[PDB]
């Protein structure tokens, strides 16, 4: 880092307003700061509640997140994981990864979440043999939108999905992931559900796609 950034200001706002070890207060602080002061690409409170419902329904034991940013969604999912369950979050921006680690420490979720430093297209094919992953129980896609489809394909080709694995994809309407949608909605290897919501901190309509893997063809 070379100066003050939006992401550093978000982290400072958490550290000055939230309660350490209280994930809810961390999420409220980030949402308050980004509603009142600086828009940011956190998944946000409205879409977060859909995320909350998915986590509580499927109780995943191992979650992979693509795109950590400041750690909002990592904190948001990890606080609802069952004891022993784990979240891996991939982040290629080292400055963001350092912020995310500080957010996890502050929220008290550092023992449940591991930051993988690097790009998803490089790390996903290495998950089985470098990070000892068998299969993933849930995947949250929220990185650059042109990577949703090839990384989904990569998750499939690398044998990281099993029957019942949950793919939850942010931003499928805005900025929009039409190619990802057409793939998962048109493949009999996925059962899809679209969740109406709003772009974080705005009243532009957005949505999440839940795509449940059904096993190989
Ligand atoms: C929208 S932010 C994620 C926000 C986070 N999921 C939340 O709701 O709090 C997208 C992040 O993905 C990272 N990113 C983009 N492409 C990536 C890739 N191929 N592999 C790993 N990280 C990537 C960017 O650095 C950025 O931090
Ligand atoms: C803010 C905004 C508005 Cl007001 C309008 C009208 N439109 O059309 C657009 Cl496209 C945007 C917009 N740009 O980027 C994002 C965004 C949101 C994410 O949740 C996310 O994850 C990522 N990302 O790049 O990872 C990007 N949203
Ligand atoms: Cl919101
Ligand atoms: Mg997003
Ligand atoms: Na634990």
């Amino acid at each position: 880092s070379m100066g003050d950034t939006k992401e550093q200001r978000i982290l400072r706002y958490v550290q000055q307003n939230a309660k350490p070890g209280d994930p809810q207060s961390v999420l409220e602080a980030i949402d308050t700061y980004c509603t009142q002061k600086e828009w940011a690409m956190n998944v946000g409170d409205a879409k977060g509640q859909i995320m909350d419902a998915v986590i509580r329904e499927y109780s995943p034991s191992l979650v992979l997140e693509l795109g950590a940013y400041c750690g909002y969604s990592a904190v948001r999912m990890a606080r609802l994981l069952q004891p022993g369950a784990r979240l891996l979050t991939m982040e290629m921006n080292p400055d963001y990864a350092a912020i995310t680690q500080q957010m996890l420490n502050f929220a008290g979720l550092q023992d449940k979440v591991t930051i993988l430093n690097g790009a998803s297209q490089d790390l996903i094919p290495q998950l089985k043999k470098k990070y000892d992953v068998d299969t993933l129980d849930m995947v949250f896609l929220d990185h650059w939108k042109d990577r949703y489809l090839p990384d989904t394909l990569l998750l499939e080709k690398c044998g990281l999905l099993r029957k019942g694995t949950v793919l939850l994809a942010d931003n499928v309407i805005v900025p929009g992931t039409p190619d990802f949608l057409a793939y998962v909605r048109g493949s009999s290897s996925f059962e899809c559900t679209h969740y109406s919501s709003y772009l974080e901190y705005m009243k532009v309509v957005d949505g999440l796609e839940k795509a449940i893997y059904q096993g190989p063809s």
